[PDB]
């Protein structure tokens, strides 16, 4: 019983309003990959140089 | 005791020796990520589009 929010869709949705390309992603291996494996797999369908 | 030899430096170094600067990664998530954060760590080391 997962009582954590999915964020991967949430921070994917922020990056899109502020209409970004060319970002940093500053992530520690502690709460997973999960958030970064979703925006490096989107950085290629909308392309984003992060 | 870990009979297979790190394949982190090797890979760095022949990307290295192709002189590569955008390439794609296709990587599963099977084996790990260790290769995984060592070219996003080495990206921004020698600034690759990846």
């Amino acid at each position: 019983i997962q009582m954590r929010p999915d964020l991967k869709g949430a921070l994917l949705s922020l990056i899109e309003y502020y209409q970004w390309d060319k970002f940093a992603y500053l992530y520690d291996s502690d709460r997973g990959l999960s958030t970064l494996q979703a925006v490096l797999d989107s950085a290629a369908e909308k392309k984003w140089q992060v």
